[PDB]
């Protein structure tokens, strides 16, 4: 499934209709995915890669530069479903930035593909250590022109070509604390550029 | 406002993009309002009722019966703004179902409006008690055209008339576990058919 | 079991290590049960219900006077639970204060229990409509020398003989926005003297 | 101040008292640190953080392979807390296994101290790039005659000297879905040696 799709004419959300930070309401244009929608899918995520991959031990990888918030998440799902089976199952997490691969089945958690130039050359990479079986999870996809057209095997969000911010997206280390997902404005954009 | 509307043409959300119990598969129809989504809008509304009533001791009445889970998730958001707030503010809760209210800022919260007679004769009574001010926050509104045509001064959301379970809307005492908004099936209505 | 229990030895814990309202520093002694302590007792209680009363249909009953904030987290626990069952589990909730109980299980949910009396009068009463069965769980049983010997067959927590607020325990109105259940100062309790 | 000091006299909570997963029911002996203790206690320290550094900008470096977990749920309150700043403060998130930091607000996050060997080591390293100020934030400082004498700027919990597991603490890479820390038992510790 391609998730949940926002399409090109959805305007998304009036920035009064949520809790906004007081410092961001010139910043933001609009309010895409309220945090309480990202962690009502995700965990829905959580219970499709467990139940795709959670069989046994799954190395999960986070892409670094990247949402670390999301994979923290979506691990702490992950670890829900683990802490009401009858299994004690083990799993190994780790950071990577572009051996013990071979074998196991690993999980790449991205927080957005936009070009998807970044996941395109991760796989080729992960995939010459062979491993039995590499499966990638991202909570947003863009649609976007510029995309090489490659289609993560789990997906949160489609949403239009804008530029977001908020949960997991920083931008030039500004808006962590913003956890709707929300479009920047160009105040906002010439605000905080570096 | 009217609140978050949600249109008469949107479908709403596939039932496999979220988290639903397994045993109401068959009985829904459509997620309208996810969970996390429900929480965000009132958290906003919490900020909402300090602003228009923070100025004298509100006394917060649950509408009884089956209002009770978003009442409680309101004053979550309420209090938390008053342990912000560097004073010690007194409140009253109370629930009451069809002489402290007087000279008091009166919330009524109710889960639903659909016909909103239930509102009109509490309103009329609530002012007899010569409160300092009467408002209603209400977590939805139907556009149902039964309507006697009475909006709150708190929505959460406004959405069509189709029939509605999930958090704090029951149906014959089922769909108490199921944490989203979601309208009911044939199956649904016929199977829990009281 | 006694529950969870705070021996007279124990001075619980300094109010520097845990967040409380500063509005309420100097009217609290120590904090016995931080926020989250109560939550992770209260899940396991939540089970324990259910591993002798999820058979019949359940009366959540709450005692009005308090333990409204209390009976919401107990409820949702047990709510989860239900989720996870694979099966359909109708719920009835009501409130009761100082007819259809003809032959279900009914659970009576109070947040503290001083002397006892409350619950022997009520449950005297109850008992008069013969229910199939009346449980009480309660959140806090203070080891008291009043104590009229009642015990409850849920029991969160076994206090020392202080007057505690926070969670669920007001003081005239004063402390709902206070999390965790502290002991009251002698200048905060006559600060708020009603 | 030490943080929450566990004394060697206290037993710990038996695990009947919270919820436990079953498979781990036989490899653990008692619960010191329930996982809602643990969110007060940190709430507590990002504020205590963001009173001494926050003022600025900081750099949050987690120590890797420790406790992400930790790492993330810090990080969730401090951002929590710039959210109602009244200003866009920018924050850098890395990791760090054993020169952008030179005049920054640098924050070391640690799960366990043991030994303290590491963050001794740790400590020369960065300080030798000149930041504006180092500090270490540690959820767990194990009270140790193998402390090479080390005490953190911001201690969470001072326990007995014995083998915990939950929460951020795994052992080879078991008990990461057990939110509580819990005192692993001899059975546990050859089960899973691996
Ligand atoms: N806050 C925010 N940052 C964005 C957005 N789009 C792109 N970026 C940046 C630019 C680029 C830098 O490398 N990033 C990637 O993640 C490469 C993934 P690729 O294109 O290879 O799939 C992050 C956006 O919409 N919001
Ligand atoms: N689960 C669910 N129950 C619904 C819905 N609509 C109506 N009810 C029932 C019927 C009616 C009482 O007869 N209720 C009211 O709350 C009166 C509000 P009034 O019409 O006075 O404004 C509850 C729905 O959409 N979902
Ligand atoms: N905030 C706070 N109020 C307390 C505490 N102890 C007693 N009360 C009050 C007084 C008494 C009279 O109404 N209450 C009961 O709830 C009856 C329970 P009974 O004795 O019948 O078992 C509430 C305390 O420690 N903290
Ligand atoms: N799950 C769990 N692991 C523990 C515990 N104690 C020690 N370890 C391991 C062993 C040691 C070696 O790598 N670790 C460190 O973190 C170095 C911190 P140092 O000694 O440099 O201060 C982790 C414990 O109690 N529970
Ligand atoms: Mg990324
Ligand atoms: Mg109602
Ligand atoms: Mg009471
Ligand atoms: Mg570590």
């Amino acid at each position: 499934s391609p998730g949940v799709v926002i399409s090109d004419d959805e305007p998304g959300y009036d920035l009064d209709l949520f809790a906004i930070p007081n410092h961001y309401a010139e910043d933001l244009e609009r309010v895409f995915i309220p945090h309480g929608l990202i962690m009502d899918r995700t965990e829905r995520l959580a219970r499709d890669v467990m139940k795709e991959m959670g069989g046994h031990h799954i190395v999960a990888l986070c892409v670094l530069k990247g949402g670390y918030k999301f994979f923290a998440d979506l691990l702490d799902y992950i670890k829900a479903l683990n802490r009401n089976s009858d299994r004690s199952i083990p799993m190994t997490v780790d950071f990577i930035r572009l051996s013990t691969l071979t074998g196991k089945n690993v999980l790449i958690v991205e927080d957005i593909i936009d070009t998807g130039k970044t996941m395109q050359t991760l796989l080729s990479l992960v995939r010459q250590y062979n491993p039995k079986m590499v499966k990638v999870a991202s909570l947003l996809v863009k649609r976007t022109p510029r995309s090489v057209g490659y289609k993560p095997d789990f997906v949160g969000f489609e949403i239009p070509d804008k530029f977001v911010v908020g949960y997991a997206l920083d931008y030039n280390e500004y808006f962590r604390d913003l956890n709707h997902v929300a479009v920047i404005s160009e105040t906002g954009k010439a605000k905080y550029k570096a």
